[PDB]
């Protein structure tokens, strides 16, 4: 299901750590699954994300804000991955045909512990056409 996704795929342990968070949202905005501790986002949110993913950098000048915090922008991959870091953790967001796939992490675990286990099932997704 859409919520096993997100509690077996995405909170699966990766080295003894696991995300502190993840959701899947659609394009749309709303929430198919989402972890208990997951952020409420805002419209404007929602929409900057889609528009970093539309014009790679619009957001690296501002900040990557999700649910009212400043993330700073790090390396991403165009059109398919945006990550960033607030403090000894950060998020990594992989856009799918339909959804959003979002992911936070806090220190034991890393970015790319969180890169992996966020890519891979968005890499999922798409190869499902979803």
């Amino acid at each position: 299901s859409w919520q096993s996704y997100v509690d077996d795929h995405l909170m699966c342990d990766v080295e003894g750590n696991h995300l502190t968070a993840a959701a899947i949202l659609g394009q749309d905005g709303s929430v198919w699954a989402q972890s208990a501790k997951f952020p409420q986002l805002k419209p404007q949110e929602i929409d900057g994300i889609k528009k970093d993913f539309e014009e790679p950098g619009f957001l690296a000048p501002t900040g990557l804000f999700l649910g009212g915090e400043k993330y700073m922008v790090i390396q991403g991959e165009q059109g398919a991955v945006i990550r960033g870091k607030k403090g000894p953790g950060g998020v990594t967001i992989k856009k799918t045909n339909q959804a959003l796939v979002f992911g936070f992490y806090d220190e034991p675990m890393t970015g790319g512990q969180c890169n992996l286990v966020v890519e891979r099932l968005g890499d999922y997704l798409i190869e499902s056409e979803l």
